[PDB]
């Protein structure tokens, strides 16, 4: 329990920050008097295909379906009107009690240099899983994802991170997630990144690997290890059962094998660059394999991964430099989640937990110093 606002005294580039600001205006305008913060918004996103326009004006927000989050459909994923479309099907309902705040007259309308790209304003559209990609395959959908992209891209100017996509087969684990390893995988990829560009909006690819939130059945019908930081700590009972089930005990990563997930994330951030994206973020949050190493709870590794607060940071930081090396710190983002506890991370309780996210952003500060400052640093807030 507490603030991310520790970060500002350490980290001096752009910082994203997301969590319930749809529906705090009053929250944003004090947040952007900071010249370098920008304001992620994701299940408002997901429902108001024109947010951007509605919050630059102070206009009443389509409500969103959370059961359409994750359902291989149409319906709730295309198909949330624009404000005027909203108004022409009597839609005028909206969000109950929210008293929307025209936050045009703000720095969130200002524009801001993202790594190589001009954002026209600040509201960024933070990665969201929809799984809505094919099985087998972990291919984008054909049928919707452009145009959902699209939608999304309409305000120019607009920086977008994807839904995660996993980095390799290994890396993966649920079926309707899309990857970024495959040709039949990045003819899709192309094929959105075009129209995000088509529509003058901006496209980073969030890489994304799963370790211990990965489904243990899953991976040994395809051949593939059930992966986290250590192999005596859980993520939950029916991941304990699964594992059991499939005869896909969670096994602790060699040295060898992170050193391929680091090949596999420099291959999958080239993949993204050449298919036309403007940048990849790191998900190093919510409980996935990065954060199942910086975290205490999961890591009770000895060796040069875990046992301090520099060996657990060491990952994250390897993945780092790996992709700042191979396509340039302006096109490399990282993204963490010091207080979350999804996943079965530590949050708060830990009170070792603001320290160890402080060395990771001190490092990240040290590299800028030396001259390859990443493009952005995204934080999810406890709120
Ligand atoms: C449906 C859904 C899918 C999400 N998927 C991802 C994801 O793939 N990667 C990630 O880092 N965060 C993901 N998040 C977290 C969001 O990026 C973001 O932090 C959150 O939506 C911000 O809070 P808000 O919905 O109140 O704006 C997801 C959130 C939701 C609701």
């Amino acid at each position: 329990g507490g603030s991310n606002d520790f970060v500002y005294s350490i980290w001096k580039g752009p910082v994203i920050r997301a969590g319930n600001f749809a529906l705090h205006p009053e929250v944003v305008r004090e947040e952007v008097k900071d010249k370098r913060t920008l304001i992620g918004y994701g299940r408002f996103f997901i429902s108001n295909p024109d947010l951007v326009d509605r919050l630059e004006k102070g206009l009443p927000l389509n409500k969103y379906d959370r059961d359409t989050f994750y359902q291989m459909s149409a319906h709730g994923y295309i198909d949330y009107p624009t404000y005027e479309e909203a108004l022409k099907l009597g839609w005028g309902s909206f969000v109950k009690d929210f008293k929307p705040q025209a936050l045009g007259d703000t720095n969130l309308f200002k524009p801001i240099k993202i790594g190589n790209n001009e954002l026209l304003h600040r509201a960024v559209i933070p990665p969201l899983t929809r799984m809505r990609a094919l099985h087998p395959g972990n291919i984008p959908n054909r049928d919707w994802a452009v145009e959902y992209y699209t939608q999304r891209a309409q305000r120019p100017g607009t920086m977008i991170i994807t839904e995660g996509a996993f980095i390799s087969p290994q890396a993966g684990g649920y079926d309707n997630a899309p990857g970024v390893w495959s040709e039949e995988q990045m003819v899709e990829w192309t094929k959105i990144f075009n129209a995000i560009h088509e529509k003058k909006s901006f496209v980073w690819v969030q890489l994304w690997v799963l370790g211990w939130a990965a489904f243990p059945d899953n991976l040994a019908r395809d051949g593939l290890r059930y992966d986290s930081a250590s192999d005596n700590v859980f993520m939950d009972a029916e991941q304990e059962a699964k594992a059991k089930k499939a005869n896909n005990p969670q096994h602790s990563l060699t040295k060898d094998e992170i050193k391929q997930y680091i090949k596999e994330y420099v291959q999958a951030a080239k993949n993204s660059i050449a298919a036309g994206a403007d940048g990849v973020e790191i998900h190093s949050a919510n409980g996935y394999l990065l954060n199942q190493f910086l975290d205490p709870h999961s890591n009770t590794r000895t060796d040069e991964y875990g046992g301090s607060i520099e060996n657990r940071a060491r990952f994250t930081l390897e993945v780092v430099d790996a992709l700042v090396e191979a396509i340039g710190h302006e096109k490399v983002g990282l993204r963490l989640s010091p207080y979350g506890v999804f996943n079965s991370m530590s949050g708060g309780a830990e009170t070792g937990i603001v320290a160890q996210y402080a060395y990771v952003a001190g490092e990240l500060e040290k590299r800028a110093k030396a001259g390859k400052r990443l493009a952005f640093v995204h934080l999810v807030e406890p709120r």
